[PDB]
């Protein structure tokens, strides 16, 4: 589990959003597994608008920070779940780190701000949804 809090806007994983979330919906994409809400309270947040590769990321399931170099934001495959049919998520950027089911929502940071936030993981992979390129999260 996990957000970003960025001035009246709360970005989660689509596939976590809660009945609230969805009631105050602002935007969502499906194939990028990613859904912005609004807030009444100031976020505590700030988003990264840089090119970085390396940063670090929360790993629920281990309660501890990891170092992480990633891909640049790209089309990957993703495996069906119960929560999607097997597809091409967008916007996703790949690292090796630990990553189980409950990691989704671990904020991943550079020396620039919020990057994105954990959506997948594998075998040693773990998948983060970018937020980088939604420059209208700032306004
Ligand atoms: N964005 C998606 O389509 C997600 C939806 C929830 C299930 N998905 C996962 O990858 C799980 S949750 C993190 C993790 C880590 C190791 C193994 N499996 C997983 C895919
Ligand atoms: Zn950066």
């Amino acid at each position: 589990s996990g957000a970003i809090y960025v001035g009246n806007y709360r970005v989660v994983n689509r596939h976590l959003a809660t009945h609230n979330d969805w009631a105050n919906l602002v935007w969502e994409d499906s194939s990028r597994d990613l859904l912005v809400s609004s807030t009444t309270a100031q976020g505590c947040d700030t988003i990264a608008r840089c090119d970085c590769q390396t940063g670090v990321y929360y790993c629920s399931s281990r309660r501890k920070h990891y170092p992480v170099s990633f891909s640049k934001p790209s089309l990957i495959f993703v495996e069906a779940s119960e929560y999607y049919p097997a597809r091409y998520q967008s916007h996703l950027m790949l690292a090796v780190g630990h990553s189980e089911p409950g990691d989704c929502g671990g904020i991943l940071r550079c020396q620039h701000g919020v990057v994105g936030i954990v959506s997948t993981g594998g075998n040693g992979l773990v998948g983060f949804a970018d937020v980088r390129d939604l420059l209208w999260l700032d306004e």
